[PDB]
This record gives structure tokens, sequence and C-alpha cells, in this order.
């Protein structure tokens, strides 16, 4: 949490990876995807106090720069709990606090070995995502096979 | 898959992994989840014929060896494609085909770097596994911090 070469080289990726369109123009929504792919939880609100914020030409649409600017604020409030916790709630979908040890288990170690970060952000690509950053799960195993 | 020294050895940890009675047997719930826990997904008939089969006192119970022969089985009945269309499911909440390209990444790298493939067993050795393999993911978030 401290803007770096590495860290907002880092920044630009994840942008660029939910930038359907194809033109560092991060929507409203592409916002929040992106958020969450970095492990932070933004509200509706916030997302929204982040639209307004800088963009008052209500174009909707974020610049890296913009985002970059916003991130590097927002930035303070990014400690490694809060990311953690955010990992393992994806896998409780009901929103018990509670947890499969074994889909855990599995996901980790099965999926998480035939995989790098890099891979998974190269798949990610080629994916076809939607705005709010939904893909067929089978277009990754196609590939992965 | 064969039955190769390191196979053996994997089964042997899933096995003690979910056996919560501290003993060596597994019940038929308890097998579900270990079979979970390897990217196999048990039907519930499945399930029990399984615990029919060997046990002809229908004790519900099941040893490591009955659990050896029985994987030994199914074996060559499973292939990667599989166990890597389980994991994606995984992330598949409402199960439409359709999972988070955001939360996959978070979960892939953030969570997927700071453990190793042991790290996350010998969490689960010491997390408080209920009979379904539930587990308070809370547990887990402090086990981390």
């Amino acid at each position: 949490d401290q803007l770096t070469e590495e860290q907002i080289a880092e920044f630009k990726e994840a942008f660029s990876l939910f930038d359907k369109d194809g033109d560092g123009t991060i929507t409203t929504k592409e916002l929040g995807t992106v958020m969450r792919s970095l492990g932070q939880n933004p509200t509706e609100a916030e997302l929204q106090d982040m639209i307004n914020e800088v963009d008052a030409d209500g174009n909707g649409t974020i610049d890296f720069p913009e985002f970059l600017t916003m991130m590097a604020r927002k930035m303070k409030d990014t400690d490694s709990e809060e990311e953690i916790r955010e990992a393992f709630r994806v896998f409780d979908k009901d929103g018990n606090g509670y947890i499969s040890a074994a889909e855990l288990r599995h996901v980790m170690t099965n999926l998480g070995e035939k995989l790098t970060d890099e891979e998974v952000d190269e798949m990610i690509r080629e994916a076809d995502i939607d705005g709010d950053g939904q893909v067929n799960y089978e277009e990754f195993v196609q590939m992965m096979t």
C-alpha cells in the first residue's frame, strides 16, 4: 500500500483486465470489478462517490490516471486482514461465515497448482467477461485442457 | 492416476484430514467431504453404494484400507478435466455456469500466494471442521493474521 513502480505497474494490469471495451475506460460498474479483483469490497455508494468525485463530466468513465489517483487515496484503508477475509468470503456462498474446508482444499491446491498468477491473468484476458465481471467457467476449462 | 506411494500418501492425508472423531474411521458424511476434498463429486447414492459394499455391518464407518481399495477402483474413472471443472464450480454460487473473473483472480493470487498447499492442510488440521467439513472462515482469518 504505497504507490511504487511495481504497485502501479500492477494497478495497470487490473485496470486493463476489466475494460471490456478495450480503450482505457472503466465504467462505474467495471470499477467495482477491478477493486474486488484486488481484494477490496467497494460499496455501491463508495463506487459512486468515486465516479462523481473526479469525473465531473458525468461520462461515467474513469481514466487510468484518475483511477490511479483514487486508489492512492483509498489505499490507506487497505490492510492485509480485509483483503484476506475477502478471499475466504468467496467460499462462503450462502454467507454464513462458514466455508467448505474441502472446497477450500480443492480449489487451493488442485487449481492453485495447475495455474500461475500470470496464467490466471492471461486467461481472464482472452476470457469473455461481461460488465459485472462474470465469465462462463467452462471457457476456463476449455483453455486449461 | 495410479496407486503410487505418493498417491497413497495423499489419500492418507485427506482421510486423516476429515476424520474429526480423532480415530481412523470416517462416516458416510465424512466420506463425502474427503472426496470433494479431492475434486471428486460423489453423488449421495454413490456415497451410499460405497458405505454398503465394504463394511457389511453397515456400520457407516470405513477404514483407510477400505477407503484405499475403494478409491483405487473409482480412480481410472476420474479425469483431470472433471477435477478442473469441479474447482471452478466452487466459484459458481447460484450454479449458472458463471463465476467472478474478479473473485477468481483475487482468491487465486492474493490468498493463492499467502499459502502453500501444506499451509492449507496444516490449517484445516488445526481448524475446527464439522461433519460436512464446514468451517468458520474467521478461524482461518485469525490464523492468517
